[PDB]
């Protein structure tokens, strides 16, 4: 059956194999379960906070990279740059946050961000029940929980050289899930994607970003660049 030319559809390659993704969904700790919903559900002034709580955590994050190389010096060879990636995508509202850092395992996801209490949080409860500005939130060891401030729902996808990829996601409501990630590979480091609420879409214009990052996250340490869709003609 002689041929000389195909459509696309004829020479379109047969997938490749459905790849599972192993799902597990946890409760929060009761108290940070409590603080999410105070979070969530109460007006705040000073809610732009939230992005010093993220940077300050990549931060963190890229100086484990300088230490763990004392201890494992193959980290020296890596090419990637040490930075951190403000990313707004207007389409999605979506603000995504990027770094180079150590990023987390599976366990980590699961323990540091939400089942293991943390010392201040009932604390921080009194304090903000007392009136208390909501900036306070990173003395109390609770900072990143400042991501509920602006979004919806938030998505950790990461990648640490002792684990495979994985997301962590939650919408509140008092559980999470953790799921291993076959996606795109991010390389190491985190990626926090927050879908902002629809009253919060200041935070993907371009001079907000720039304005709180000037505020409040002059002394990263690190280069942050921040990434602006080209508006379209
Ligand atoms: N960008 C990131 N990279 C790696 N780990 C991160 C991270 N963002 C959050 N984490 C993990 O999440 C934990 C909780 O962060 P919080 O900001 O709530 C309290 P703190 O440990 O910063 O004082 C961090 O200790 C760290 O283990
Ligand atoms: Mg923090
Ligand atoms: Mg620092």
């Amino acid at each position: 059956v002689p041929r000389g030319s195909h459509m696309p559809e004829e020479t379109q390659t047969q997938d490749q194999p459905m790849e599972e993704e192993e799902v597990e969904t946890f409760a929060f700790q009761a108290e940070i379960a409590q603080l999410m919903s105070l979070i969530i559900n109460t007006f705040y002034s000073n809610k732009e906070i939230f992005l010093r709580e993220l940077i300050s955590n990549s931060s963190d994050a890229l100086d484990k990279i300088r230490y763990e190389s004392l201890t494992d010096p193959s980290k020296l060879d890596s090419g990637k740059e040490l930075h951190i990636n403000l990313i707004p995508n207007k389409q999605d509202r979506t603000l995504t946050i990027v770094d180079t850092g150590i990023g987390m395992t599976k366990a980590d996801l699961i323990n540091n961000l939400g089942t293991i209490a943390r010392s201040g949080t009932k604390a921080f409860m009194e304090a903000l029940q007392a009136g208390a500005d909501i900036s306070m939130i990173g003395q109390f060891g609770v900072g990143f929980y400042s991501a509920y401030l602006v979004a919806e729902k938030v998505t950790v996808i990461t990648k640490h050289n002792d684990d495979e990829q994985y997301a962590w996601e939650s919408s509140a409501g008092g559980s999470f899930t953790v799921r291993t990630d076959t996606g795109e590979p991010m390389g190491r480091g985190t990626k926090v994607i927050l879908h902002l609420k629809e009253d919060q879409t200041e935070y993907l214009e371009e001079r907000r970003i720039k304005e709180i990052v000037k505020k409040h996250s002059q002394f990263i340490g690190y280069p942050i660049t921040l990434f602006v869709e080209k508006e379209r003609d």
